[PDB]
């Protein structure tokens, strides 16, 4: 395979839907990324991920140099090879993490914060992301807090795009960086249009290899986040792929897609599935309620995979309500089976013309 | 299959190999059974424990009792059919567990305790093992504390004695249960010879399809637990099997074959998995040490596991360390898998006839 190829088999709308053909495999979109934040998604098996159907898991700068360690990492042979995931990885640059999790300090020249002191700047975000073996790098960027005032968002996403030039030449000095791997730019600005306008054309001055949606899902809400979306999305390179940071719940994704999105990431199906929250095509359920101590049904009675065909929500009410591992282990392979279904359905009905269609039932079922 | 044949195909001085043939399965003997004491071998998928070599899991009364509860996992089915494990099961009669674990109330009608107002009785107890639908089922005893005088160690098995002739009367009544589920006497007398004896013979009067070794592994160690064995697995009728309740360590598990007997069950592999502390013919090793943080090999050198297959000590050195689910998940795999290994090289040894030169390598390599 190329190091990178997008291409687009279909569209529907703003919707789209192709793949993009890396080195360690090809990503069918629009692709949902299940979260392996301590190079592990939690509770399952490299193996199970795909099983679900995941093309790609997304890995974060921030965690991994902290624990085990980025160098540590590289001299054992790499995140792939660490644990177990030979198929592309997308890591994140740190910074949406640094400011989430850490004390810390910000200058133009980058972030020092605590976790023992540590330091993240363009430079040092790609180096750690390479020295991961990360085949998606993202650029090094400020997540812009939500609200944000018209100048503060302006100053801000203003850094970002110079930290974006700083990324894009620190991965092409790089030569097995910039040869084996994707680099992707972050779009900033807020919710004002005219900031996400400017930040998408400094990007695509730049030039990546694909272009996230950066600084949403952060407060605003999903009326305020498709708004936003509306407007930013077209800005971006048609030809590229355009991801979305952080989202998110089934029905977000649904309208993502619908405004052009063609990657996802989020913690939702991992973190919600240990507390107890399963997905279903009738909406989420929480296993934890009396109400499922004697139900012999599977969590989602359509659903395909291998905890459905096998355990009732009984049980697995029982395991959660007791805290045993297999609790965790089984609502989370559901739950990150079902996002692979919902994207799988997505992919389907924008290829044969009836994604609005496939949208609409989707929403009325969910939300009945 | 019939409900229960036990048959010996081969003998190496006091030890056995052979086969119990049971309607939902054959169990290999000698045998270990991990222990699934809330409906689930944690942090493991039945098909996992299968895939490691068991034939047959334990389960137990008290935890089951009190969560989810017997009559609620009658009506699911049955523990087979609630936890997805289709091969036999061994349960565990409580009285160890209510002693261990719970306020009680000891009288000759049974025990009253405090998990919520329980009660546990020969009948009760062999009621519950037939709504879990147990396999094999474990007479009601008194397990005697270490240490104990001879007065207080001869009334405990006195009792212990007439709750086993009640727990025999108590399965022959019940047809379904005599039918198609095996009954195992347990033999007390603490650590001493004349009412081990005694025991043995009131167990052979009864008559029981196995007998158990209970008291031991309760503080005494193991030089005094060999030394009772020595005298004690002799006094059991040959022709049926003999369980060691809760043993043990893997010098333990092999030095009691050694001395006669056919089944075993023990929580480390699991428990000290979870824990950090991973079997390998070399001896243990806490894989939460600094020097595996970047050491490559597998956590043991000649396992053949998936986990030994597919990942190093450096990577579930840092799972363990963080706290990652999946750190237990791939250290109770490979433990578990040890422990069936170490099983059937037992087995294996003694059809060929060189165990004693076995159990001497092992001791040598395991202690060096
Ligand atoms: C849950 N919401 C959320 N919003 C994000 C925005 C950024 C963002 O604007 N920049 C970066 N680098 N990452 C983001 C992330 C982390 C993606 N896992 C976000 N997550
Ligand atoms: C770890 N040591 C230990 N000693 C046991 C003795 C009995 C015993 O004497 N009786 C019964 N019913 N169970 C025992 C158990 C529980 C087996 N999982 C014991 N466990
Ligand atoms: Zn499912
Ligand atoms: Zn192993």
């Amino acid at each position: 395979r190329p190091r990178f190829s997008f291409s687009i088999a279909a569209r529907e709308g703003k919707a789209r839907t192709g793949t993009i053909e890396m080195k360690r495999g090809v990503i069918r979109t629009p692709a949902f990324m299940p979260v392996g934040t301590a190079a592990t998604v939690k509770a399952l098996k490299p193996e199970t991920v795909r099983a679900t159907g995941a093309d790609i898991i997304l890995g974060n700068t921030y965690h991994l140099m902290l624990r085990p360690g980025a160098e540590r990492i590289a001299k054992l042979g790499g995140l792939h090879s660490f644990m177990g995931w030979d198929r592309p990885i997308l890591t994140d640059s740190g910074g949406y993490q640094v400011m989430s999790l850490s004390l810390t300090k910000q200058s133009e020249e980058g972030v020092t914060f605590k976790s023992s002191r540590h330091m993240l700047s363009p430079e040092r975000s790609i180096e750690i992301q390479h020295l991961l073996g990360s085949d998606i790098v993202m650029a090094f960027d400020e997540c812009t807090p939500y609200p944000a005032t018209p100048s503060r968002a302006a100053s801000s996403m203003e850094r970002s795009m110079r930290w974006a030039k700083r990324s894009r030449d620190a991965f092409d000095s790089r030569k097995e960086q910039a040869e084996n791997a994707a680099l992707f730019g972050i779009q900033q600005g807020s919710v004002f249009e005219n900031l996400r306008q400017q930040s998408a054309d400094a990007l695509a001055e730049i030039g990546f290899d694909g272009y996230a949606v950066g600084g949403l899902a952060v407060g605003e809400g999903q009326d305020e986040m498709f708004r936003v979306l509306d407007f930013s999305v077209p800005m971006l390179p048609d030809d590229k792929p355009h991801y979305l940071m952080g989202v998110g719940k089934p029905d977000d994704i649904v309208g993502a897609v619908e405004r052009g999105i063609d990657m996802f990431d989020c913690v939702l199906p991992t973190r919600s599935g240990r507390n107890g929250q399963a997905f279903t095509w009738d909406g989420p359920i929480n296993i934890r309620n009396a109400r499922f101590s004697e139900d012999l049904k599977p969590l989602d009675s359509e659903c395909h995979c291998a905890v459905c065909q096998k355990w009732s929500r009984a049980y697995i009410h029982h395991l959660i309500r007791a805290g045993e591992i297999l609790g965790a282990m089984l609502m989370t392979e559901h739950n990150i089976a079902f996002y692979q279904q919902l994207m799988q359905k997505i992919r389907d009905s924008i290829s044969e013309g009836r994604f609005s269609q496939f949208a609409q039932d989707f929403r009325a079922r969910y939300f009945a």
